[PDB]
């Protein structure tokens, strides 16, 4: 029998039959006039009424541009009001947003555009070159938020549409609304189908209930420095923020001065961070010149945090409850959330990544035997609930290997749950590398390396790094007679991938250690490194 773990919070009613926009704006009448989005770039403020109206206008505009229910748009933008309007606009149409890092290489953007069948790409003028040829050859519309080059439209073509022209639509709970990409537990990035039902469930698990797990209210100011094109910010900052009527303070890029100035100036109360930001707060001499006493909740997620950096937060944010959230794109994303963040807070331990969310089930499974494990025993973390993905787009085989027929998602993460129902992640079974919280799929890099005429075999694994958490490193077997150097391997990769996917070290070996099936012995390589 499976040994099942649950939240210390009771299950709540979740209205996950509601479309995502209907749910997130369910209580909008209570805070219609309140600030919703604050753009750090220009200090422009949109109210809740503004954001709902602009999203509806954009929905009508997208319809006019040919977006029908179940069609997909690609958002290729930094954090911005336009990102939000495009995302919520598509939701109103029963359509799908796929989201991508605007700093991706042309090849990376186009691969995702093709895989997702995006009909429109929403971007900035400076990135049109990345997609223009592909878009022309495939009649993909390009919409620019700043200025429109030839063969492109301006975003005003969407915002100038009449909100009353949103077509009648019957959106279903299992309809897809968001399509972030993730490599999951092995292989290449895949389209994660996140549904209305799924995202409503995930948001509710965090912010709804008499005692919400993550207590945020309509007088809070939440920093949005994490990228909205990744699921952590998209769900836990934007969607959760909207649901409770919080103000969301958007930053386009991290820089330490702007970060500190915005916190102090706007009296930021919620700080959703990742470990590199925590480390920057730890190290920067200028931090002591700022008043950070407004911050009442600091969360770290996306990568392990550690003890030294937890001490940093305590010292630098004297009024804050500090803790972690643990998510995975396929999981909706939140698996566990620090109960110190609750309206009636629970005691927590350092190094814990939270307690499994309410309205969900967790088990810990031994990879060797397949047996479910009791408390205080490490194994693979698995989760079950309405919040998880529908599956991978056009990839039932990968879906079947990732979520079983009893509804269990296998995370590829190793951890244990203690007597206080606190979850600790201790290792990663899956091949995924995390650079500053960003996914680096070694299979992608390995495919590139094997394409080189002078490389016989290759394996990409994480190496521990202070600044980035992990960096990708390559073990490379040179072809016979090859003299390819570390720098030459690095340059070959660097010309083809976004910065964070870059190989930081190459180790040249005679053979890549492999299992008798033909699979890389990655744990052995990590032990060596
Ligand atoms: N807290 C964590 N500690 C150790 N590791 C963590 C943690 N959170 C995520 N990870 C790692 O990233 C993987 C998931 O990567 P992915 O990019 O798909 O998703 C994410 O990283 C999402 C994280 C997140 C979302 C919402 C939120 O509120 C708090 C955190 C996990 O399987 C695990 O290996
Ligand atoms: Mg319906």
């Amino acid at each position: 029998v499976d040994i099942i773990f649950r939240s210390k919070l009771p299950d709540i009613y979740i209205p996950n039959h509601l479309p995502l926009h209907s749910y997130c704006f369910e209580n909008i009448s209570e805070f219609s006039s309140r600030p919703c989005l604050i753009n750090g770039a220009n200090k422009q403020i949109y109210t809740y009424a503004d954001v709902e109206l602009n999203s509806r206008k954009v929905a009508a505009g997208l319809h006019k541009q040919g977006i029908q229910p179940k069609d997909t748009i690609m958002i290729l933008l930094p954090n911005s009001p336009e990102f939000v309007f495009a995302f919520i606009g598509a939701s109103y149409l029963g359509a799908i947003s796929t989201m991508a890092n605007p700093l991706f290489t042309p090849a990376e953007v186009v691969k995702q555009a093709k895989a997702s069948s995006a009909k429109i790409i929403v971007t900035q003028a400076c990135h049109v070159n990345k997609v223009k040829d592909y878009a022309f050859e495939n009649d993909v519309k390009i919409i620019c938020i700043d200025s429109a080059p030839e063969g492109c439209l301006h975003f005003s073509v969407l915002t100038q549409a009449n909100e009353h022209d949103i077509p009648e639509v019957e959106i279903q709970p299992d309809d897809v609304v968001a399509l972030p990409y993730s490599s999951g537990t092995t292989g290449l990035p895949k389209g994660v189908m996140l549904t209305h039902k799924g995202l409503v469930t995930s948001v509710a698990q965090q912010v709804d209930g008499e005692n919400p797990n993550l207590y945020i209210h309509s007088e809070d100011v939440m920093l949005c420095v994490l990228p909205l094109f990744h699921i952590y910010s998209l769900n836990s900052v934007l969607l959760c923020g909207l649901r409770v009527g919080a103000a969301i303070l958007i930053m386009q890029k991290f820089d330490i001065v702007s970060f500190l100035e915005l916190i102090q100036r706007y009296k930021v109360t919620i700080g959703p961070f990742v470990p590199p930001i925590v480390l920057a707060i730890a190290k920067s001499p200028m931090v002591d010149d700022y008043d950070l006493s407004s911050v009442r909740t600091v969360m770290s997620g996306a990568a392990p945090l550690g003890k030294e950096l937890e001490d940093t937060v305590r010292a630098k944010f004297p009024n804050a409850k500090l803790g972690q959230g643990y998510g995975m794109t396929e999981a909706g994303p939140v698996l566990a959330m620090c109960l110190a963040f609750a309206k009636e807070p629970f005691e927590i331990k350092s190094g814990a990544c939270g307690t499994v969310v309410r309205n969900a089930e967790m088990k810990i499974v031994d990879p060797k035997t397949g047996n479910s494990l009791p408390r205080n025993q490490s194994g693979e973390i698995c989760i079950r609930g309405d919040q998880i993905m529908k599956g991978y787009l056009n990839d039932p085989e990968a879906t079947a290997r990732t979520i079983d027929k009893e509804g269990w998602l296998y995370t590829g993460d190793i951890g244990y749950i203690d007597d206080d129902d606190e979850l600790f992640i201790v290792d990663r079974l899956k091949e995924l590398i995390k650079y500053k919280g960003f996914q680096v799929a070694p299979a992608e890099l390995e495919a590139l390396l094997l394409n080189h005429p002078n490389i016989s075999d290759a394996a990409v694994v994480p190496m521990k790094d202070e600044q980035a958490g992990e960096v990708p490193v390559a073990f490379v077997v040179r072809s016979n007679g090859s003299t390819i150097t570390e720098d030459e391997v690095k340059d070959f990769i660097s010309k083809q991938v976004i910065f964070y996917k870059r190989i930081k070290r190459v180790f040249f070996v005679d053979a890549i250690p492999k299992s008798p099936s033909g699979k890389i012995l990655r744990k052995d390589l990590r032990a060596k490194l």
